[PDB]
């Protein structure tokens, strides 16, 4: 039938498609969250189902400390010699005139399964892509970064061979494009289709100004002739498109012989009665994936139905496969293993931070850090995959000082959330408390009126109803009669467009976190988790 | 003979005193700065040298990622039944309406020696101190934090038993004591002496109100009693005194059966003729460690001179023993112990990043990230410890792109320093040229009159003339003859009280380092480095 | 009776006393508040009346257009020749480099008759001050301010002679004073007592830091000597002290010989438990009139009973005059003319703006400018004159578009105000709504919940109710059960230390205006006007 885009729905930039003979693949990138590198598969390019994160130990992924929006930037899988080629980028800089990053490349059978120990490789820049060549050899691709105030940072294109055979890139780099006048020259992956190498790049940066340019040439090295209808991709110019920000894409080839160009695009919330240029949108579900249908003409790319991309795509000449929903709508906490939709900050869950162990149907959460660390928080989430959702949990947790929290959170970065929590009161004893960070200026908005929890109540039940452009939190002591909590949230807030700072790269997450300032690592024990699209 | 504050000058705050026999030791806050803790030493609390850095491997202190004015808070170092005992902070979040942070214990026989694998503690706040009675019994007292965004952060001292043991604290936490209306209650000590115990707590924050008050009570769980005389020492009152901030004692019974103060302080640079009561001053050293003399009036303890602090002060009955200097004016390489005064940021140096055996007399450091990062910089620095002094070095470099450079830096955190660099530009190929970042505005204010260096030069001399108010780099193909670079900086711009954010409690560095962007590690090897105060 | 202070109460700064005969003034600034100059009387020191305000006339004070906290500085009362002699100061630019400000002098033979045409004086300084000596010549002082940037604005006190002869000021003008290491060198009085010219100064700048210093000479032009024990008076370094920011003073000999200095201070809300120092307070009333008596050693004035100034001050040896109120607590406007204490903004009221005999026993306010216009409102208010009162009115108003509003009114400035209005919507028609500006942030916090007024309501009315920190509106339909609105706003947001910019120089106002801005000057009819203290 049709492919429907966003085919990835909230958080899942910068799509690396991957052909593995019948599979496809396409790898996204998870910033500070963890485990690294989402990765989906399809038969039809329809329907998708996540499947793996590669980078599961630190010893391919340390990311403690790291800030928000850095680690793992654009990934790059590809498959070749009967395996499975990531790229990866590990950014510690994410603001001023430098991006200190570090590319590393891993290797599997399958893309389930245990990833090789990192090979080093460099960090002129980041976005870093690998093309394996029909001659047997095999080149890195990467955005080669000028941190001179003076200049625009994106310098070009920088092409240097890897070897395999000694596990490092060899020979000498070189800036093969410096890209349009259209600038923040990044993404870059090369094909070697017929008689010219296709140099794909993303310009104009992520917002509403990115776009897709091919350029080409008869060698990999160039000189690389652009596109004259460049860009290939945008929706620059189309501010009513349903899909904004189309840039950062990948093409495939399938075995039907037929081409598609998977991307990224932002979703904004309704704009309003507002002017539509200058308001283009806030985007809670962040940078999603669509992809749209390739054809050829003259021997260039181009966009079916038109360069802004399209919602409604003519799916591949390939029989449809379903997938099963990829986690329960209330997940109880049965299973020794936490659900794949399931990510931590930073860094490997441990069982001291997290167990399904200590106590069977419960998840138990070693109280740590606060929301504010970058460190170790005991937080679990998922993403924010709708506009309208309802999320909740129920908790038992006995906290003797307000330096104790559990609670259900809504949460973009380290000074962008909120939450509901069960904590304690001088006078009140344990309490229900609303606490929220708006680009760091702190709220508690219902101050001393704090709703109390009685002595005999074991789990407390809290929700979440995101309703478009707002979103307010509920609780019940018996899980049938729910009592709203008067503090509104604007889910505009919890978007790429509102946050401040140099990364704005991710997206809304709703999960269930510890807060133990003390350091006795008070446990909170919850029964389930739901999260279910209207 | 007279104590000549500061006594321990440039970035040397918090200072914890401790005597063990006749000899005298003063532990002082490092913060990110590696490895970590200093310790000085002294016979006749007049004559000080630097002797220790106890924090010195990651299984004590790993503070990767940690932000400017995290890692080391308040130390406290205590000597009791024949051996020290360190209580030290790992701050990870600096602002915001949490501090988190963690407090941890290792002892040593000796300053100088191996200190033992930390013992964990507690996270309820920083400024954790370890109280030995006369009983047997020993008490963690610490500052207690109320993240509740409509209060005070400072929620009183908590005391907690320790036991040497369990390794671990035991019993109930309590609060003891709750400040007075000055607030920014913290820096808690207590101690035993005839029938009371006496509580010193830091109050009015680490600026021009910072002041040191005592509580005193005849049991240790209070209820303490505040002196009707408090402050014991502040000079808010006195903005024209040569002492600052004066706050976060810590008290000295001498062997000669005298009492002293030590605390610390801020040097304002000159205000020039402007408002005394406005613009109190900028600190380019830093917070350093100044001593009173205490005398005892109705059982309390009282700075003699008056509360606002003497720069002066009479020492106690102890010949004078002077030390040999810690470092040599001109540090030529020669040596393969990187001298005690250099430290790196954040994490042990490896022979990887800095090597002083890959060629002798040579600091050879392999580039690394950039002087914005809070990762793995190759770079090692000494303290500003004089407002007039010459700092200089010569650096053997390679450049062969923008993306390495290698130099002289003044550097107080990732956004606020300038450098001399030795770098490489397309048109020109080796040139020296400036960069500064002021509170995260960075420029290169030579533009395209860089100075091109001949082929023919080996080492690039490269100095740096800090003269009170402002500062000029300069350099020298010859090592005799100098040329200034015209762009002159301000000695305030890199002061606690200019740089902005939460964290503001470090000083004014001087260092060398290496930066290459590419992974390619490429080395500089700098022949010297000279420190000389005028 | 003692002198309970402030003795003038509410928005009252840079008192300038002043006797005649047996009779004493005080002169205060009104910044932008017209009629210009209020005069308040009294015969005991104690007991004050609200008298006068001279410049009533556009060709006296002209401040169409003039900038919230510009206009009428600090003025100068004298009595001498058997008449009043005022100073005053329009200043036109009230931030920058710059203070463009122009000096007049306007005489009377009593300060409620009618004043003469201004006499032009000078521009190089706010400030002036007329100085008779008892020679029969006159001289003017005032600041003298140094616009460059690199320097204290303040460059001392500048001195030359007055000819009532020529009508101008004759002769060189010299500098003969720059003041102490405090700067913030204004608010200048010379008086001649006995052997020496006493030079009176404000220093510090009005804010906590303020102060007031005296220095002498046997000449009139210096040089003149500092009191060793400067400042006479200050409250800085005592944050507790009811009175803060003393200073801008001016020195009466009373007709019983003697001595007392009336001064302006701030009287802060209470700070709540939050660090002393560092909270110094909001003052909703902005800087009001105290009195202090002068004792006299050596030759120096000194503060009877310390610097910082007293509250309960003893009374001269004056027999006790007591005063009627000078408004009715419920105003219904039924007499000609408006109450005195009464003001609008900048510029005279004329019939086309408000009027009583339009409709006899109401105030009509004819539709102007919004509340954030600094020409022309329709819009009378009173002073804040203690931290808990009720305010109301009730209005008659028939707006058919959200373009006309009448209403009540808690202002500050054109950035800072918030209001309870009489006002259209398109789907409810008449609706009560708020509107507030907080430094320029604008908001409406009911935003679909306005409160629709029934079509057969004549008067609505309208209440607020000041309790210390917050305030709250109300509304009522007949008149007699009020209606709590609910948005809760803090005082201290309408207080000198709280608004941004640099003229903060008023204090906080309530009111009743009308905004029409479509043009149609559509009148709103207010019963009456309720001050009510508590
Ligand atoms: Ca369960
Ligand atoms: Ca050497
Ligand atoms: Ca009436």
């Amino acid at each position: 039938s049709l492919i429907k885009n966003p085919i990835l729905r909230g958080f899942n930039p910068d799509p690396s498609i991957c052909r593995a003979d019948t599979d496809y693949y396409i790898a996204t990138s998870t910033f500070e969250w963890f485990p690294g590198v989402q990765i989906h598969h399809s038969k039809d390019l329809v329907n998708w189902h996540l499947v793996a994160h590669p980078l599961n130990r630190t010893s391919l992924l340390d990311m403690k400390g790291n800030p928000n929006s850095g680690g793992i930037w654009a990934p790059d899988l590809s498959y070749h010699d009967g395996k499975f080629w990531l790229i990866y980028t590990d950014v510690k800089v994410t603001d001023g005139m430098w991006k200190d990053c570090h590319n590393y490349l891993t290797t599997c059978e399958s893309v389930d399964g245990v990833w090789s120990d990192p090979i080093t490789l460099n960090g002129s820049g980041f976005d870093a892509s690998l093309f394996h060549d029909n001659d047997g050899k095999k080149y890195l691709v990467n955005m080669y970064w000028d941190q001179r105030t003076y200049n625009h940072n994106f310098y070009g294109i920088v092409l240097q061979e890897y070897s395999d055979k000694e596990k490092k890139l060899i020979g000498k780099a070189k800036i093969i494009y410096k890209g349009t006048d259209i600038k923040y020259t990044e993404g870059p992956h090369i094909y070697h289709i017929g008689d010219y190498y296709y140099l794909f790049t993303a310009e104009g940066g992520t917002t509403y100004e990115h776009s897709e340019t091919v350029a080409r040439s008869k060698n990999i090295d160039g000189p690389y002739e652009i596109d004259p209808e460049y860009p290939l991709l945008t929706s620059w110019h189309d501010p009513r498109n349903s899909l904004q920000k189309c840039g950062h894409a990948s093409l495939v080839h399938t075995h039907t012989d037929e081409w598609y160009l998977a991307h990224l695009v932002g979703r904004p919330l309704p704009v309003g009665n507002q002017p539509v240029l200058e308001q283009r949108g806030y985007c809670p579900l962040g940078r999603e994936t669509s992809i749209q249908r390739i054809e050829w003409v003259d021997n260039w790319p181009r966009v079916v139905g038109g360069k802004q991309g399209s919602v409604n795509v003519e799916a591949p000449k390939i029989p449809e496969v379903k997938w099963e929903k990829t986690y329960d709508e209330k997940d109880n906490f049965d299973s020794d293993k936490l659900n794949i939709n399931f990510q931590s900050l930073r860094i490997p869950l441990t069982e001291n931070i997290a167990s399904l162990k200590a106590k069977k149907g419960n998840l138990r959460l070693y109280g740590k850090e606060s929301l504010t660390s970058t460190f170790t928080q005991a937080f679990i989430a998922r993403r924010w995959q709708s506009f309208k959702f309802d999320a909740s949990t129920s908790v038992s947790f006995s906290p003797d000082t307000f330096q104790q929290a559990a609670g259900l959170t809504c949460y973009y970065n380290t000074e962008n959330w909120s939450t509901i929590q069960v904590t304690w009161n001088e006078d009140k004893g344990r309490v229900i408390d609303i606490v929220c960070c708006d680009n760091f200026h702190f709220d508690m908005p219902l101050k001393s009126n704090v709703i109390p929890i009685p002595k005999d109540v074991e789990y407390i039940h809290l929700k979440v109803e995101v309703r478009v452009e707002t979103y307010q939190y509920s609780y019940s002591f018996d899980g049938i009669n729910w009592s709203k909590v008067p503090a509104i949230f604007e889910s505009r807030k919890l978007s790429d467009d509102y946050v401040q700072g140099g990364g704005f790269f991710t997206g809304a997450f709703v999960g269930i976190n510890c807060i133990d300032i003390t350091g006795n690592n008070k446990p909170a024990d919850f029964d389930y988790f739901c999260y279910k699209e209207e």
